[PDB]
């Protein structure tokens, strides 16, 4: 697998319900929905090592983690969380998200490579899952 390359989305799906779940009102629902749009994901993948920065028109944030060692990151509604990272198969790493602070929704993300060339991330918040598709820039 190599997940390193310049990715853009091309589909969203269920993005709204994942924040709903969260706790977020609808008019921002509407304006997160709409920045999703326009939302690009750069990997740098060096064996189990992994760079990744997401970005919007606006904001931009990294994630950076080795396979199976626990790092800290923030949920999609932006609440702080512990992280491990492990694989699934040959192209699809699983993440699971412990809040680091009070309590919440359960939270996870997954990263697949189709054998197609699309980069497929999900979300998930409770029973609600959220499936973004990327192409490489
Ligand atoms: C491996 C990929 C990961 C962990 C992706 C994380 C993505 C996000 C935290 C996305 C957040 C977004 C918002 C909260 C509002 C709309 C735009 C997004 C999709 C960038």
């Amino acid at each position: 697998p190599n997940f390193s390359g310049n990715w853009k989305i091309i589909r969203s799906e269920n993005f709204e319900e994942l924040l709903k779940v969260l706790g977020v009102n609808v008019m921002l629902r509407k304006i997160a929905v709409a920045a999703a749009s326009k939302y690009a994901v750069e990997i740098k993948q060096e064996g189990d090592t992994f760079y990744i920065k997401v970005s919007t028109t606006v904001y931009t944030t990294e994630i950076n983690f080795k396979v199976g060692e626990e790092f800290e990151e923030q949920t999609v509604d932006g609440r702080p969380c512990k992280s491990l990272v492990k694989w699934e198969s040959e192209n699809k790493m699983v993440c699971e998200q412990k809040l680091l602070k009070g309590e919440g929704p359960k939270t996870s993300w997954t990263k697949e490579l189709t054998n197609d060339g699309e980069l497929i991330q999900t979300m998930t918040a409770d029973d609600v899952v959220c499936t973004q598709v990327f192409v490489r820039e």
